[PDB]
């Protein structure tokens, strides 16, 4: 099932940042607070703000950073693409081991949704191929982060900025770079047309096999280039070499070649399910990575 | 609209590892007591059918090996409340939250924090099914994992994991050791009563889908409460009470759709199938969101 990482290490890092009357969420790691730069906007700013000129008018004493109602004093500020970095005078004693990472489409992560620096909920998300995520966010949620946990090291990968007219969501990595062609303006932006995450559909077929559901296994094989040409015709992502490599463990475990599996999914694409389920669903599931399959299992 | 768990940090600070001999599971460390399932004291040979009390009198405090991360806690006492072992230790959990022990009623949801060897591993949302099972995600060594709700800094523990049924649904107890359902902490194959679908939750979920723009299942018809329950019972859905009607008010006030209107919508879904369409991306009528879960998310 959809399963989030335990959130306690990220929870102890959430703070709020206020400019005038705009309060977003921030991420407090060591003695730096990271938040979306549009906190320095007010209403007339937003259509096309001048973050350069807006941040010139700013001084350290304009920034109210609070862990709860305890203020942390700002001693430096700077902009790095779309994230503001506020240097504070206290190193967060609950700073976990961590890295900032830029994820690829198809990869999953947990979102800690927060409001006023207060965690509200946790859930698993997948970065769609059009660099949106299908999240759950109200107003006040900007600055909420997404993350993975590997050996109690936290890999921060997403900071939330935007809800698109289609209800899906957009944001940056922790260096302030948007995933996708989105800009942090009060603007109706359009997502690229999404596609199905092929490497994840394959992982899910392996998990079916691991569990005894293998009727779909065929006797054929394919080249990777022939599958990628047939896959794009069904709005499926083409497979990279990195995709085949992370399918490796599930391949070895089931004994099924990655490219026989590809030839098996192709059949499911040309001929459908035939009123037959796979792991209980009538639809192919594309938001479990091979890591998520191995994670449990 | 996603299935959302409560932040698990408050529970993470409480999970520990409990080992007796060659069996290990998770315990819950609040104040100066560690709570764990009682079959941790069982040998392999014992687990088929053991006398738990005589198994416990023959126990020494020093045979219990409680590890909280890297520190070993010392057991200065023990007792047994139903299927839950209470291990008094010489150290109080300094990170003990405001908490309470609650017995959940069927249809209600909670967050499960899946743990292994006392280490948290995942968190997700479950519902107490009508037949007092939960459709969990649990492996070897998950026994002692807990379910809980948080309500303004207060944690309400409602479930401790014990068992996976042959059908692959799961069973356990409240934090006073009383099983949900007719299950026992024996190593035997146990079946549950026939399960049903949580009606008021499906309706909350239909209301969720309208709030997210999905409207294709709405219709102009309406129904009486009793004529809806006749059809719901026919399809193995729980009955709808007036109380359930009232709990749904906020969603019905919010969307402009009277509850008895959404029931006519659900009745037609039950009698006509979904014709290959989808609601909030699901091919199935989802019944593990309560009205409170929808309200708090939307
Ligand atoms: C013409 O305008 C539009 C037209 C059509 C679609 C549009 N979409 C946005 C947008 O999304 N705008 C960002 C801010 C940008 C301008 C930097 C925003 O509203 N983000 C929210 C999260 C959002 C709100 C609810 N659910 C979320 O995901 C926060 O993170 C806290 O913002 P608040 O200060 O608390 O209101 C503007 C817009
Ligand atoms: C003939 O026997 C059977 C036949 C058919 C079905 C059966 N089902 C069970 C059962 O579920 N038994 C509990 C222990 C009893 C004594 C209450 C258990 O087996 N295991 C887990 C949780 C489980 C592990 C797999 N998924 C979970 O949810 C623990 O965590 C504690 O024990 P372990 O640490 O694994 O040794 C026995 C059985």
């Amino acid at each position: 099932r959809k399963m989030a990482f335990p959130s306690g290490k990220v929870e102890s890092c959430m703070v709020q940042v206020t400019c005038g009357t705009t309060t977003l969420n921030g991420l407090w790691l060591d003695d730096v607070v990271y938040c979306p730069r549009h906190v320095i906007c007010t209403s007339e700013d937003m259509l096309n703000p001048n973050y350069e000129d807006l941040l010139i008018r700013k001084s350290n004493h304009n920034f109210l950073v609070q862990a709860g109602n305890v203020q942390l004093r700002v001693i430096g500020h700077s902009m790095q693409n779309c994230v503001l970095k506020l240097k504070v005078d206290t190193a967060n004693p609950k700073t976990p081991k961590y890295k900032f990472v830029r994820i690829q489409p198809g990869q999953t992560f947990s979102v800690l949704a927060c409001y006023n620096g207060s965690p509200s909920g946790v859930y698993q998300c997948a970065m769609r191929p059009n660099f949106t995520i299908k999240g759950s966010f109200l107003n006040g949620s900007c600055g909420s982060v997404g993350f993975n946990i590997d050996y109690d090291c936290v890999s921060f990968c997403y900071m939330h900025h935007m809800e698109l007219p289609t209800g899906v969501h957009a944001g940056t990595d922790l260096e302030g770079n948007f995933y996708g062609p989105f800009v942090d303006r009060q603007t109706a932006q359009a997502a690229g047309t999404d596609t199905t995450i092929t490497v994840n559909v394959l992982a899910w077929l392996y998990a079916a096999v691991i569990n005894g559901d293998r009727w779909f296994l065929n006797r054929f094989t394919t080249t990777l280039n022939d599958f990628n040409l047939v896959a794009m015709k069904y709005n499926y992502e083409p497979l990279t070499q990195d995709h085949v490599d992370i399918l490796g463990p599930l391949s070895a475990q089931t004994g099924i070649a990655v490219l026989d599996m590809c030839a098996s999914l192709k059949e499911l694409l040309q001929n459908g399910m035939n009123g037959r389920t796979i792991l209980g669903s009538a639809l192919l599931e594309d938001e479990f990575t091979p890591f998520d399959v191995v994670r449990q299992c």
